[PDB]
């Protein structure tokens, strides 16, 4: 039911950083609470 199945960026070890960065890594498999931030790695 959604998209996929992803996972909390929280409930493995990620942090919700702004789309507007430039030094962001995009993760899978997990997504953020926010509609406005990415779950990147650090």
């Amino acid at each position: 039911i959604x998209f996929f199945e992803m996972q909390a960026c929280w409930s493995h070890s990620g942090v919700c950083r702004d789309k507007s960065e430039r030094n962001c890594k995009p993760m899978a498999w997990t997504y953020c609470e926010n509609r406005n931030q990415k779950c990147c790695e650090y």
